[PDB]
């Protein structure tokens, strides 16, 4: 490691080799801006925004990207760098169409708030905009090109990040646009509904598909009744979007605010996810017994079942037959709760407010359907209920708290790690010990695998006669290599592998609301949103397992026998079929 | 007090007569939009934004200036009402200019918020926008007419609270707008720089005279060395521009933050407020010992002695010679600082930070200056001050604190009074009281005037002798009121009398940050600003007295000789003329 000597602005340091003049200045106490740069994602030298004087230079550089140099001068403040400055966004804001009215980020759009801190008024230069092409024919994203700004953010995450890139550039001069392959729309194309191309963009080229109209509808309407469920990971940002500050929990005020909506009942999602991880458990066991197919994974988040379809068929038989605790808890409302309550399950109108945006493209698929009848009908991501209850608009600073509706809204905590990444397999892992051993663990040591961050391996001796191989995965690129190994074949011995697409586990998915870059220099919301949710687990004190629950053990005795029946299969075991690709 | 029953969205309440239902739902935890509706201010329903529907009626109602009624039933989430506001929004927003990228409200534009708030698609209701023309030519207040959607807050601000009222409505149809009378510009009408106009516009059609351009050109030499001057309510609202709390102090911050601007000097306006206060005390003793004209007024505010001179010439003999404190201060820095530094008078420049903004039109007046010497060159206002130090982009969350150079950087609590109602008057009778008997006072009691709040009246026994007449006013129609019973000669006994402009003191004036009417129904900012001085009042443990300061010792003593001698009045003493009317 070289230590590198330099002066700045009064003030000298040392700093290892590889050190950027820009987190030297934010380490030191000064602010320089960015548009094209994220933290070890983006680092390329397009924005050409943070220009700074340095000595000996014959013009300009920029500060993004460059390298630091021992004995230099720099001065960030001279006449020359703010005339370059207010010219360049000049430049820049004659493509970028100025209704920011209506624009969806409006208000935390990072262009708008560059425009306000330079203080440039005027717009002398005038231009002929770029050929507007709204792409409003995928099921999840929608592109709009008055906007864009060549930033090329969206393109890395897809490529880096993702291990995808299905998008590009084309042409020269104006001609230069993203595009997908081909010049087709997104959905005709092998995307997978990551959500980190829409969170990472600092302008609002990309949005979501909206289908707030149809929540309207269909909540204006008295003849059917709406059962309303949440995710474990709705409270862990939300209140980031009121001014709170990062880990607040808001569950009761949640509760009450949907209730000032009119919704009919509110619900949680934990009831089916509980009765799903009993289900994994099962065939866990089936599988070792019967010499069932090796290695397992889940079939939890759609999107990168989604990737397999598409991707790689090959490990069809590797999949979980279950279907998604999104639809056993839909399936389960729609089917045992309307024979309860003796109501037409066409009556039932069933809303989620899920953080994945991949579940829009899988409510829309055919087979996801229970006697011909739809599980569930809305989904809907965290933004959009946000802005939902901002059109209500009632004071959510002062809600007062309220719980949650029998029998399906209790809790357990190892069912509340749902969120952080690995929760899952940690229930199930100490659900089918408890079941089978009568072992009582909480937490497992994982071996964090030399030169790739992110995936963790692990081996706990579940019974003296059968020691389980756990594998978590969470970020495209990790899902490629231990997809790649697992053809390989070296995952034999390997007993479960736990995947999602987006990194980080859910509190980091496309639906959680939209933040700025230089938050994510200062701290990983990530690690504030698995605090959050890890208090939360450690508060509650009702039970930790889910098999203690009285309300899974209610249903099993008197409605789902045992998993693995022929009822439990033909109501929550489902197959997949491979997706045509045109790549 | 009648008591009247209300049923609402599923709640009973109980209200007094005349409790509009805004409140009434405010109190009960819900939010209803408002842009024409200011707190017993503007009560008209021009908006139109803030309809509800009422059981029986025809047709909806504006909530806004809506009385409550006994068994009346109201739903506020109807289709009908949805549809209205977005159809009045969208009609409304077709004349604002959306260029909102370069309003100097830019991020907290109220329509910009409601825009948002209600997630407007697109405008289909095209059209030509009204006349436009900038009245880019008076002191202080810019106009533009392109923008403003005759909210008529700022004609009710004008008439009501100042009791000045040069605004009013023209016209029909496109051709209503909002002017001054007879088709003039601002400057050439009795406009008072009251600031109040400014800070009230929910909109951003009204601005102030900007001269950062100007600050610019002036740090910019090296042959000028530069000393800014801070007023003491600075730091009152200061902080609520970086997202910090009310009433958090940043003084020390706030010195390192100009010390990384480039700034010289760095220097507190205490030290020749208390030099005022001295010379006004001075007065006081002369005036009784030789009978001199009562009753004695300040000259501390430029703008209501713009008003005096303006309309009310036969009030200059009671009205005192001295300058204001900025002004005093400045001209100490441009001769005694220039005498001990040897450094020519015209090759210092001088910036001063004044919440008030008639300072702009009080530095453009020819008689202040001294010995044809500019006393001070530039005033910025607390917003352009953020305004600069945002583009300037220093981290300012995280600055340590720095301390004010000698000798005129020192401070007095009787001088950290000087911008809260009244602390003036306070150290005046405290100092002369410790002057003439050694009297030990901290605080006098104040009576109420019955049936007007504002007035303030006290009388204390200054001397056994002697017991001072004692009355603080602030507000444009608080100051008609005590000038008219001045001219009735009711006032003969009376003695001291203190005149702000701007109501609540300078810790409201036109400089301070722009905030939101959320922010004015539930607290006000007077109080937490006031809280904040005294607060910052109690901990000075170097002198609550100003003349136990050895610094202004020092100048008294080797300088200024003693008070109200011929050079005290030649360099701090001024004449002020009546100045033509046209109204
Ligand atoms: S980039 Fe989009 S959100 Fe930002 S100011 Fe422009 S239109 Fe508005
Ligand atoms: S969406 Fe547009 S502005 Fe955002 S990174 Fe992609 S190309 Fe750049
Ligand atoms: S959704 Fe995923 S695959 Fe599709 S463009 Fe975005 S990051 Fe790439
Ligand atoms: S992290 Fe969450 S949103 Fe992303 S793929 Fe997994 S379950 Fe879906
Ligand atoms: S009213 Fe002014 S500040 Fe608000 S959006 Fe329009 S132009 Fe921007
Ligand atoms: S400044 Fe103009 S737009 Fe704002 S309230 Fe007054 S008249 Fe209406
Ligand atoms: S500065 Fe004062 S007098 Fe002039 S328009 Fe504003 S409120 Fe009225
Ligand atoms: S109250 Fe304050 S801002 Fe208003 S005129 Fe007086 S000193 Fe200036
Ligand atoms: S912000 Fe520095 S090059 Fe992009
Ligand atoms: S807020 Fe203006 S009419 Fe009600």
């Amino acid at each position: 490691m070289k230590e590198i000597t330099f002066k700045i602005n009064g003030q000298e340091m040392i700093v290892p080799e590889g050190t950027t003049i820009l987190e030297a200045a934010r380490m030191n106490n000064i602010d320089i801006p960015t548009l094209c740069y994220l933290k070890d994602i983006n680092e390329i030298g397009a924005c050409r925004m943070c220009l700074v004087e340095i000595a000996g230079a014959r013009a300009l550089q920029a500060a993004c990207v460059y390298p630091v140099a021992n004995g230099i001068e720099v001065l960030t403040n001279s006449p020359k760098v703010r005339e370059a400055r207010r010219v360049n966004l000049e430049l820049i804001l004659s493509n970028h169409n100025r209704e920011c009215t209506t624009c969806i980020r409006s208000e935390n759009c990072e262009l708008q708030t560059l425009a306000t801190d330079l203080g440039v008024s005027d717009i002398p230069f005038e231009g002929e905009k770029s050929g507007k092409l709204i792409d409003d024919l995928s099921t999840s994203v929608v592109r709009d090109e008055s906007k864009c700004i060549l930033c090329k953010r969206c393109v890395s995450v897809c490529r880096d990040v993702q291990s995808v890139a299905v998008l590009g550039t084309v042409g020269r001069g104006f001609t230069s646009q993203v595009q997908p392959v081909f010049n087709k729309s997104l959905a005709d194309v092998g995307c997978i509904n990551c959500g980190q191309c829409i969170i990472n963009c600092p302008v609002g080229a990309l949005k979501e598909k909206s289908d707030i109209q149809r929540v309207w509808d269909a909540i204006a309407d008295p003849s059917k009744t709406v059962i309303v469920q949440t995710a474990p990971a709705v409270r862990a940002a939300l209140g980031e979007e009121f001014g709170y500050p990062m880990g607040t929990s808001v569950t009761g005020k949640m509760a009450a605010a949907l209730r000032r909506l009119g919704f009919d009942k509110v619900f949680d999602t934990d009831f089916g996810a509980d009765v799903c991880i009993m289900e994994e458990g099962t065939e866990l066991i089936g599988r070792v017994t019967n010499g069932g197919v090796l290695p397992m994974i889940t079939s939890c988040s759609p999107g990168w079942i989604k990737f397999i379809e598409t991707y790689y068929p090959e490990a069809i038989p590797h999949l979980s037959s279950c279907k998604s605790p999104q639809n056993i808890t839909g399936a389960l409302l729609k089917n045992h709760y309307a024979q309860t309550n003796n109501i037409d399950p066409k009556d039932m109108v069933v809303v989620s407010i899920m953080p994945c945006t991949a579940k829009k493209y899988e409510v829309q698929r055919e087979e996801l359907c229970t006697d011909g009848n739809a599980d569930v009908d809305i989904s809907i991501t965290t933004r959009e209920l946000a802005r939902m209850i901002k059109e209500a608009r009632i004071l959510f600073n002062k809600l007062p708290d309220e719980d949650f509706d029998d029998y399906y809204g209790e809790s357990t905590g190892a069912a509340v790690i749902f969120g952080a990444t690995g929760g899952v397999m940690e229930a199930a892992v100490r659900t089918v010990a408890d079941v089978l051993n009568k072992k009582d663990i909480q937490e497992i040591d994982y071996q964090i695998v030399r030169g790739v961050d992110g995936i963790k391996k692990a081996s706990v001796e579940v019974t003296p006669d059968l020691t389980v191989n756990l594998v978590v995965a969470h970020g495209g690129a990790n899902i490629r290599e231990v997809m790649e190994q697992l053809k390989a074949g070296e995952l034999a011995d390997t007993h479960f592998i736990e995947l999602m697409a987006c990194p980080g586990g859910c509190v980091n998915g496309g639906g959680q609301p939209i933040v700025s870059a230089k938050d994510k220099m200062d701290i990983d919301i990530r690690t504030e949103r698995a605090k959050a949710l890890y208090d939360e687990d450690a508060n509650v004190l009702t039970y930790r397992k889910s098999h203690q629950n009285p309300s899974v053990i209610r249903l099993y005795e008197e409605y789902l026998e045992e998993p693995n029946s022929p009822k439990a299969h033909h109501i929550l075991h489902t197959k997949y079929s491979a997706k045509p690709k045109l790549v």
